[PDB]
């Protein structure tokens, strides 16, 4: 018996921002004026220009082989 | 019995914004006047001229390979 | 008996915004007024004048493979 399997195989995940170009991005003026604002609950808030988020929770690999 | 198998395969996830190109981007003016408001649960507020978000829960891979 | 299947397969997914040109894109001026507003419940807002927005849940692989 002769058991020579041959895994050479690739598992890729690319994920997000990848290989973008921004040339001479421009966020113009923001303003934001508040006046006798009542809150009773948790508040979140976020204020900017110009912005570039990335998030990734997935692009996660899984690989399982077995040999018997 | 000769048992060669062999995987040169791939398996690739490609997610998300890739490759693209912004050749000057402009966010206008953005002005926010609140007056006398109330929030008796949760407040979530984002303000911005310019943005650029990428999200990526998906683009995982999975392989199973199983040989007896 | 002589055993052997060569795998090659590519196994591709390609998913969000991929190798877009957005030349000079201009948002315009984005002007928001409130007043006396009453909100009981939660509120979510985003506001602002370009916006892109890339959101890839799927675009996942699954490969199964058996040999007996």
């Amino acid at each position: 018996i002769v058991y020579k399997p041959v895994d050479l195989s690739k598992v890729t995940s690319k994920c997000g921002s990848l290989g973008n170009i921004h040339h001479k991005p421009g966020g113009g003026q923001v303003e934001v004026k508040s006046e006798k604002l009542d809150f009773k609950d948790r508040v979140q808030s976020k204020i900017g220009s110009l912005d570039n988020i990335t998030h990734v929770p997935g692009g996660g690999n899984k690989k399982i082989e077995t040999h018997k």
